[PDB]
């Protein structure tokens, strides 16, 4: 029914991401679902218009534990338990949370 070209290639770019997980997740564990959604939506993200890298953040989500802070380093924050202001302070080092 749709003829425009431009209109065509978006159902059919969608359509891609929603066949390739629906064929795919289908054959993975329930547990997995999540791990092939995320990395689509990474792949969109990346291909999309419009939107920043947001490479930083995702870095940072990946491997957040890297971030090395010594030994009492890390001051306690009221009411957020040690492993809790132990990840505050590994997530500053952003500059968005530079302020957290």
């Amino acid at each position: 029914g749709v003829t425009d070209h431009t209109q065509r290639l978006c159902i059919i770019t969608k359509d891609l991401f929603q066949v390739a997980f629906n064929r795919v997740a289908r054959g993975m564990l329930h547990q997995d679902h999540i791990t092939f959604a995320m990395l689509l939506a990474r792949i969109k993200l990346k291909g999309t218009v419009g939107e920043p890298t947001y490479e930083a953040e995702f870095q940072h989500f990946l491997r957040g534990k890297e971030i090395v802070l010594s030994a009492g380093s890390t001051p306690k924050i009221p009411g957020l338990t040690v492993e809790q202001a132990e990840a505050v302070v590994r997530l500053s080092c952003l500059p968005a949370f530079k302020d957290l």
